[PDB]
């Protein structure tokens, strides 16, 4: 709080002592540079919690969405939440996608890209067939099913990101 | 803190100034409406951290568990933790489950339901067969394997929720 | 803050009142036992947030990495982040791995072990074949594909942990 000096022989001493006590007391309830048990507040700095942090409301992390046709009709939808990317595979295969081939319509943007190669396991509607798509750190996704020219690929999960 | 007024010509001034300073100083160490570097405390309000939040103890989010037989002997076990649902598929197929059919014994409750269709990829014990089960926002789960009358479906992962 | 007593007839009263007000005011901006809206600070105690916690920087949880050859050439790479373990399956099958057999080269260490059996679904490069590996709470992983003597298993996801 903004306070005024108190000193011997001071002019208007009781008033200044009171003004100071009030200015300081004000910041114990709201405002100033102190974090309080009520109120909407923005907190800067590295805050390290050594105990148990319990969130009863919501924990909101940085979020961003993206969707694109990776290639061959396969559509990847992403939502970044903190250091995790939630993915969903969709669309329908529209042309021959060769075994172990790069999907070269659209790459995953760098902000959604993992540190390491992530293998996203999926299933084709209608039978027992599984595939995976790798997202490397470059974002050029790669199809690791066999050669396929049709069908409906699906799979929801997550992969990690960092910063 | 609860303080008393200080003023000119005041009765018992030194005592009141001291009582005030002590009341205020007390809340710099514990209690009142200020968050401290020690102590168990409940904090209300929207707290926005613009820096790095580091948790060394535990981060505890709202948690809830549920398990049920979706249909055809397939059992889904769920644990909600914040905006993420951890799932585990189990049981054994007990009757004919037709391709792309709704599982109509029990639905996933709304509090465990996703915003969008989530495709949960799984594997059948004993061979190379994969399937997926979709959980739509309605919670009426849908089997996207082919027609199956037996076997042991498994798969653990997560899907997102929001509020 | 460290303050000195104020009292009637006191020696050097104005100085002491001022020193106290300054000591207290100092802790409203930085240091002491109060959490502030700026500065790097370590916070002990159970902090329960009943409102909305919004993190704009980073949320950092306890992290630890591990990788090992589970058995048969299958390599599992793990990163624990809080109560979640991010996994990646790799390597190449190097010898006959019997159906539903324990992988008995290396177990997952206890700190990476789940509360319950986690079924990690994966895909074999080059065809439509899926498998899963179970990680029980003991960490002795188990192969639930059929008998396999070759091929390239992949799959990235997460499973939960607790404390």
């Amino acid at each position: 709080a903004s306070i005024k000096k108190v000193y011997r022989g001071m002019k208007n001493g009781a008033e200044t002592i009171n003004d100071d006590l009030e200015a300081i007391n004000s910041e114990l309830t709201s405002g100033g540079n102190v974090v309080h048990k009520t109120g909407d507040e923005t907190i800067a700095g590295k805050k390290t919690f050594t105990g148990n942090v319990e969130v009863n409301g919501s924990l909101t992390l940085p979020t961003k969405s993206w969707s694109g046709e990776l290639g061959g009709g396969i559509i990847l939808s992403l939502r970044k939440k903190g250091t995790t990317v939630e993915y969903s595979i969709g669309g329908e295969i529209s042309s021959s996608i060769l075994a172990n081939s790069n999907l070269v319509n659209r790459s995953v943007p760098n902000e959604f890209c993992p540190r390491n190669r992530c293998s996203l396991v999926g299933h084709m509607v209608g039978g027992w067939n599984a595939f995976h798509i790798d997202i490397p750190s470059s974002g050029v996704c790669q199809w690791f099913g066999p050669t396929a020219s049709s069908g409906t690929p699906r799979g929801t999960g997550t992969y990690p990101i960092d910063h």
